[PDB]
């Protein structure tokens, strides 16, 4: 494979299933490089946890924790951290309100060179259990010599992309690494970075980020094909925010309209979303505790049911990931017989305007609120017109694997989204277990 794309390892299903699949203390281990130093973005963090996954010999090594916890938060965070004199702390503005700081990468300086690690789970014992979450794996870089003059740009401009995401924390502690990435050699790099950072955009910086990024690149380089009204779309997400009184609000006029731009010239196409319902988290390996990590309120979906009619159950039998719940996010664009993909992307953004962005001031802004960070695999970018699916996600260079079962199952009559904060006392869960918020 050339994709690098990987899931992690799921405790209790067959071995068969995690053979090329990944835990964080395989992505830490000395075989991946000599660590000097490490920044860890994400939302959640258990201190003791994170550095006991790392190897007993590098655990003094610096680690920078990125992160957005405000107030009490903040200071819980801070005591964790505490026993620990390697560990600093960066806090990322959040300065419009009701913001997340929701990305997860790894950036991990070696003796060997630089890697950088973007991926779907928090730094907690629960994500990388009984879940499905996605990881991209960067190529070692080498570090450029001294006194030589080179870009180290890939062709998807990965590198610059990248530096201007963490310029956008305007962090101290972030310019540190960002000097790093700039003297090692990314151009190997065969994936688009797409991510999200708080603002409101206007003119030449609404393609920066979130759904106009996605847009940009797909306009740039995907072409379009013949019947391409057929090709459907596909979302796959942990979390819903608020979309409005109805489709046309937000989801099927600007977002549905950036997922399904190909090419430069100028909708029927179907779109699938896919979430668990109360059965699949029920029937699940953790039992009902898994929708602790799949946030959706029942005041947020009362204002909405007519989204409901576009939710597919989670299926995975091709991953043996079924029972195992996603907090990986996805999107596609397969072809009408799910043969093929134009184009695959994973990310941290759930389905919210928070995180892709909404239009603001008669379409001019792009207004977000939440720091997002994924990658995009185009087939140009493979020297490919597009992908085909693998059939089973662990049994070449064309073959891209989707993790979970397409086409996508709709929801039965019976099924209902799993929604966080309301009870489940009709039947137990795997562990014998009912749900009482
Ligand atoms: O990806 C996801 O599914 C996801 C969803 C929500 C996240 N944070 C969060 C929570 C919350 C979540 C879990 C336990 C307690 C509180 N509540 C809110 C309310 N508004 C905005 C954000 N909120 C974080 C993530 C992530 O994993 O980054």
């Amino acid at each position: 494979n050339p994709f690098q794309f990987y899931l992690t390892r799921v405790s209790g299903v067959k071995p068969k299933y995690n053979s090329g699949a990944l835990h964080i203390k395989d992505i830490l281990s000395p075989l991946f490089g000599t660590l000097v130093s490490s920044a860890q973005f994400n939302y959640c963090f258990d201190v003791d946890w994170l550095v006991k996954q790392y190897p007993p010999e590098f655990r003094k090594k610096p680690i920078l924790l990125v992160h957005g916890d405000k107030r009490e938060a903040k200071a819980h965070l801070h005591a964790q951290a505490k026993p620990y004199e390697n560990i600093s702390l960066c806090q990322a503005k959040l300065d419009i309100a009701f913001g997340t700081h929701h990305t997860k990468m790894m950036l991990l300086l070696y003796e060997e060179g630089l890697r950088v690690v973007i991926h779907t789970s928090n730094l907690i014992h629960a994500d990388w259990h009984q879940k499905t979450q996605g990881i991209w794996l960067s190529p070692l870089y080498p570090r450029i010599a001294d006194g030589t003059h080179k870009s180290g740009e890939s062709p998807t401009h990965f590198k610059a992309d990248l530096i201007s995401y963490l310029m956008a924390y305007n962090a101290p502690s972030l310019k540190e690494w960002i000097d790093v990435i700039h003297k090692h050699d990314l151009s190997e790099t065969n994936v688009y970075l797409i991510g999200s950072t708080p603002g409101r955009f206007q003119g030449s910086q609404k393609d920066n980020w979130g759904h106009f990024r996605l847009k940009k690149l797909l306009k740039d380089h995907a072409s379009s094909m013949p019947n391409a009204e057929s090709w459907p779309v596909v979302g796959q997400f942990s979390s819903v925010g608020s979309l409005g009184a109805d489709e046309s609000k937000w989801l099927c006029s600007e977002f549905k309209e950036s997922m399904l731009t190909l090419g430069k010239e100028s909708s029927s196409v179907p779109l699938y979303l896919i979430y668990p319902s109360v059965e699949n988290v029920r029937t699940s390996l953790e039992g009902y505790p898994a929708g602790g990590s799949l946030p959706y309120s029942i005041q947020t979906a009362e204002k909405q049911n007519w989204l409901h009619s576009y939710f597919h159950k989670w299926s995975a039998e091709t991953s043996g990931r079924s029972n195992a719940m996603p907090h990986i996010k996805t999107y596609m664009r397969p072809s009408p017989d799910f043969s093929k993909i134009a184009w695959f992307l994973v990310t941290s953004a759930n389905l919210s305007k928070a995180a892709w962005g909404a239009l603001e001031k008669n379409g001019t802004q792009l207004m977000i609120r939440s720091y997002e960070l994924g990658v995009l695999f185009l087939p140009s970018a493979f020297g490919l017109d597009s992908f085909k699916v693998k059939q089973k996600f662990f049994a070449p260079m064309a073959t891209f694997p989707v993790p979970y079962d397409l086409p996508p199952e709709l929801y039965g009559s019976k099924d209902r989204p799993w929604i966080w904060n309301i009870p489940y006392v009709k039947a137990p869960d795997t562990h014998g277990n009912m749900w009482v918020p």
